């Protein structure tokens, strides 16, 4: 592989840790800074497995590529450098030590510390802000969902696996057991159009996992079932915990007609102005 110097690390500066999932493994950056040479960096470190082919390769190149193109934001999970020469490649990314916001909201259900509603409506702010940010580099995710939200050490939501590239297989469950279908489009699983509209309709179905505190959706209901759902044109329980202003975003995010969804910008804007006016007292 051609090195580039803007995102070159030294192997000798990373510190190679314990797994993380499976690949990606927890790492130490030594002067990952180069105005800062003495400091050490928890990062994850995305790599390939002794099996891969040369398809799984081009993906990780791609990946990695796609996010230099796209540049920093305080909302997603950002490139920190890479190891290219002489040896296996290593993609460097910032680390979320707090896991992916499913987790991390179940982990504070009640019986970690609690959530306040301010807290949770900040979740959704971060993500819309991040996605709005993702949306104006013209990046589609196509899988928006609490799973690929990461929680950094200071709390912050950071929009992850934005970079990969796309074949899909329906019934394929995610290591939780769910099924990705359940955060899809309708355009998106019938006619195979991804746009920012139907990460829209995504997040729609991130802000029902926040406000159930990491709850399933449609739980017990199969991929053949689900597609007569959608053409029913049925639409999801308003969580308890949940104002009716918060749910009436949701609905709008799930318009059967993609232009009449809410933009992330809208979105943004809207989470702005109900985190403020949202009590932290309970």
């Amino acid at each position: 592989l051609p090195e580039d110097p803007r995102w070159e690390l030294p192997r000798d500066r990373l510190v190679l840790g314990k797994p993380l999932g499976e690949q990606v493994v927890l790492a130490e950056a030594i002067g990952l800074d180069k105005d800062k040479p003495n400091r050490v960096t928890k990062v994850a470190v995305k790599m390939l497995k002794s099996d891969a082919t040369e398809k799984d390769l081009s993906d990780l190149i791609s990946e990695m590529e796609m996010m230099k193109m796209i540049g920093k934001h305080k909302n997603i999970i950002n490139l920190l450098g890479a190891c290219t020469q002489d040896g296996p490649l290593y993609v460097i990314v910032e680390y979320a030590s707090k896991g992916n916001l499913r987790e991390y909201l179940q982990a504070r259900r009640p019986p970690e510390e609690q959530l306040s509603s301010k807290d949770l409506v900040s979740c959704a702010y971060q993500v819309a802000r991040g996605m709005e940010y993702l949306a104006s580099k013209k990046c589609i995710h196509r899988d928006l969902a609490a799973r690929n939200v990461l929680v950094t050490e200071d709390n912050v939501m950071k929009i992850a696996d934005f970079g990969l590239a796309r074949d899909i297989d329906y019934y394929k469950k995610t290591t939780n057991g769910r099924l990705p279908v359940k955060w899809m489009a309708p355009e998106a699983l019938f006619d195979r159009i991804y746009t920012h509209q139907s990460d829209v309709w995504s997040f729609g179905v991130l802000l029902w996992e926040i406000f159930t505190l990491g709850g399933s959706p449609y739980p017990g209901v199969p991929v053949e079932e689900l597609f007569k759902l959608l053409k029913e044109g049925h639409r999801m329980d308003k969580p308890s915990n949940c104002t009716n202003e918060l749910y009436m975003m949701m609905r709008d995010c799930w318009h059967a007609v993609p232009s009449q969804r809410p933009t992330f910008k809208q979105l943004v804007e809207d989470l702005d102005r109900i985190v403020a006016l949202t009590s932290n007292q309970e």
